[PDB]
């Protein structure tokens, strides 16, 4: 159960890009839930499947931010 | 905010495979959180980025199942 941005990247297997997110202002799950593919374009994360993971993570974090059932 | 499997697939943009999950026994988020790439191999979801999304969704659903903060 990730509580921080870093942990979330570790969760999905993109901890290789934790710094990428972090440096681009994505320091929290609240930031990462705003992360989009168009943003990965900016972050220069052209890694296709890695993108797909990052986006999906952001998708779910936007709704599943542990805000109870 | 998806409460069901179908909605989750819609969330990540893999509603094309909702039936795939559903038919393979993934009818709930509780099922999908067990969804792995090796499973997509079985579901014949060789769609690389789609896989990546599906897996990430399963990753996050496993921890972020709206079980509060």
């Amino acid at each position: 159960g990730p509580k921080t941005l870093h942990e979330l990247l570790e969760r999905i297997g993109l901890e290789e890009h934790t710094s990428t997110l972090l440096l681009n202002g994505y320091q929290t799950l609240e930031d990462f839930k705003e992360l989009r593919e168009t943003h990965l374009n900016e972050l220069n994360i052209m890694d296709p499947q890695h993108r797909a993971k990052l986006l999906t993570a952001a998708e779910l974090l936007l709704d599943y931010d542990t805000g109870c059932e």
